[PDB]
């Protein structure tokens, strides 16, 4: 059976949570990926150097003996963040990047951004010092249809911001639309993107035909098939400013399978093999390694990993669930037979 | 303070289920509505007069003493249904209508059931249509509009005397189609498709209790539906599509489609018509338009709605698990007096 040997990958978009959940989920990342961009949306969010240092240590504490795994921390951008605090964290090697979540005029200044215009001082500082901005590019105005929120962000925020701050480096995280695919494809060397396995593998029909499937419910929402196909064609093209970002985003089963299910797919256990399946189906396996292991490092200005892992094309069964201290976690593709697995 | 007295309504699109669920859910309908169109998608479906007779009795058994409720039964169309069985049930006053569910025991094509539809047209039996195509490569939000072009309009062009109700319409496409139709075409609209759009199901979390078929659409469609009922157009009428499922069948890795809206629909419709400055058309929608299309007398009793905020129960007890009502735990602006 067939083997794909690649330089050890990294995960450029990850949620590790905290406490007991962190302890459970970290190994699924640390056994496979050399590094991961660790998102800062804890409760409360990671908005200071001190919090990020402490969080980094909790993550490191949870890494099993012998895994060579480095968490790359992020700062959650808020209205009240001091640009001097962000800069110090960047300078000290604590913050690899800063994350911008959608603006909301009603957000507490300690927990988020009211409008992009309101945090220009901090965005200018990142431009000045060369710190990459990671963007969850949606506008969340109550009068915008949810399937439109990504496209509206491009027009309303992304293009204006990049015109205003022409040296700013930006990753358009977890892109989900042809709009974003074209936008990133047509951008310059300062603009990149991550794509999750679920947005390559599925479209909204998979979440809604035959039943509603909360384990496919994530933000940005799965879009119509034309968008799925655009994403697939983008990674398959060999375009070298798109790279692996799982957006692995774990929630307890009872929080997913409820009257108001949380957004996020726990895909760390099955993501790498899921990407291999997509690249294989697109006849584009020659671009697979770069996506997983080269493009991200290149964009972030970091070294490519010098060790290797192998995927084997032999069928395995994904666990139905993964025990937590309380409740259980349902992994992405739970119970399914998958095509590629790590040797 | 404000009181609104209407002719007693009917529900022209209802799911009552069977067994213990039936016992639980019938009183929420029977206490209010004079009649309801009882859908036949049981497991197995109601495809014979004999099955429809026994089901009707199970329903009547579960109606509390003192409720004057009459269930109007329907036949589940299948590809091989004998037209004589359908006609016999009609002639015996058992079947009021027949329901067309696209496969995915449902109907695989209109061509396979032409002789059944031709008999319905001859005898004047209305055809109730779940108007969605189901091909795997058609996006779920497009399935209603595609049905209109590819099935509905060809069908109506072929059987020009057939009376059709376009059930639970959800789109501007269907709203315009019905608005511009002739007197042999009508529609029902649920409370959920008037009150919400897909954002309410998907923004801030996924809400399976708002997941139903046809799927909630974009806001421009919700608005079209609200304008249609508010216009006074007299070939749209109340059909709740109350479609109960136990809580943990809704709240699961693959949640069932349907809203249990019988407890709150009437009040919910009142809120919509009020918001649309269209309470003058509310009675007709609830209590006149349906009977007129079906050729049945209007009800001869009256009820009162009062604009006093009632809190909707968080859940309703079942033998096993619970049933979560539409708008569970929320407030409804209108309640039924006494
Ligand atoms: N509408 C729904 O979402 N559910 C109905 C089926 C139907 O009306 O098609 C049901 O019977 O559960
Ligand atoms: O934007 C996000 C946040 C993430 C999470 O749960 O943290 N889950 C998602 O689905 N995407
Ligand atoms: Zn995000
Ligand atoms: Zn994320
Ligand atoms: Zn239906
Ligand atoms: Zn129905």
């Amino acid at each position: 059976s067939q083997v794909l040997k690649i330089r050890r990958p990294d995960d450029w978009h990850l949620h590790l949570r905290d406490g007991d959940m962190l302890k459970t989920v970290v190994p699924y990342t640390s056994e496979i990926y050399g590094r991961a961009i660790v998102m800062p949306n804890l409760a409360p969010p990671v908005t200071t150097v001190e919090a990020a240092v402490a969080y980094r240590q909790r993550i490191l504490d949870a890494v099993p003996a012998g895994h060579d795994f480095t968490p790359l921390m992020t700062c959650y951008l808020t209205d009240s963040l001091d640009p001097n605090e962000l800069e110090r964290g960047f300078n000290e090697g604590v913050f690899t990047a800063a994350k911008l979540y959608p603006a909301n005029a009603a957000t507490n200044s300690s927990h988020g951004v009211t409008s992009v215009d309101a945090i220009m001082p901090v965005l200018e500082r990142m431009e000045k010092i060369g710190m990459p901005l990671l963007v969850h590019g949606e506008v969340t105005h109550a009068d915008i249809d949810i399937f439109d929120r990504e496209a509206r962000f491009i027009e309303s925020v992304m293009e204006p911001l990049r015109q205003r701050l022409t040296a700013l480096k930006v990753v358009f995280e977890h892109i989900t639309t042809k709009d974003a695919a074209d936008y990133v494809r047509d951008g310059n060397e300062r603009l990149a993107a991550t794509i999750t396995p679920q947005h390559l593998m599925f479209n909204r029909n998979h979440m809604l035909v035959g039943g509603v499937r909360p384990h496919l419910y994530c933000l940005p929402i799965l879009k119509r098939n034309i968008h799925q196909q655009a994403l697939r064609e983008l990674v398959a093209s060999g375009f070298n400013r798109v790279f692996l970002g799982t957006d692995s985003a774990p929630h307890a089963r009872h929080r997913k399978e409820s009257s108001c299910g949380c957004a996020g797919c726990f895909n760390a256990p099955t993501a790498l093999g899921s990407y291999a399946t997509v690249f294989e189906e697109m006849n584009a396996l020659q671009h697979f390694e770069a996506f997983c292991s080269v493009n991200g490092p290149q964009f972030y200005g970091l070294p490519v990993n010098d060790t290797f892992i192998e995927l084997v094309r032999e069928e395995q069964q994904v666990a139905e669930s993964i025990a937590l201290t309380d409740d259980t976690l349902v992994p992405f593709l739970a119970g399914e037979t998958v095509r590629w697995s790590v040797k």
